[PDB]
DNA sequence: CGAACCTGGTCTTGACTCCATTGCCGGATTTGTATTAGACTGGCAGGGTTGCCCCGAAGCGGGCG
């Protein structure tokens, strides 16, 4: 489990992000899924900065670092044939 | 016509001074590796549609008897 866990933590994402900033993500994420349960709605980020001993914008910058890339080859418009890097300037 | 002066760039020197360039050192943070002893031991997209090409039974006609 060590082992599987360490890799996923490398190659599962497109842009490399390290171990430690893996898990406190991880951290949040679990801690965000347990105060919706709980809460019933969205948690404000001050009080997630509160429930994980850190700064709000640690936590905004945790959140920023978390945005997986999207991809340049989906259809953008309601025909296929506009994909999406034919609207970039 | 001769002397004194005003002001033109022209150029030296002495002093000031100011800010980049390393440089060291101490600490903070950031990233990478090793380690956790009860037992645990073979999964899941997925099919459906359309069209075309390649091999097998089968008549079957010609060689065979």
């Amino acid at each position: 489990r060590q082992a599987i866990t360490r890799a996923m933590a490398d190659q599962a994402r497109t842009i490399r992000i390290p171990v430690h900033m893996v898990e406190v993500i991880n951290k949040l994420g679990r801690i965000q899924r347990e105060l919706l349960q709980d809460l019933g709605r969205e948690p404000t980020p001050e009080e997630l900065a509160k429930e994980m001993d850190i700064t709000p914008e640690k936590v905004l910058e945790i959140q920023q670092y978390a945005r997986e890339p999207i991809s340049l080859d989906q259809t953008i418009g309601d025909e296929g044939d506009s994909q999406l890097g034919d609207f970039i300037e």
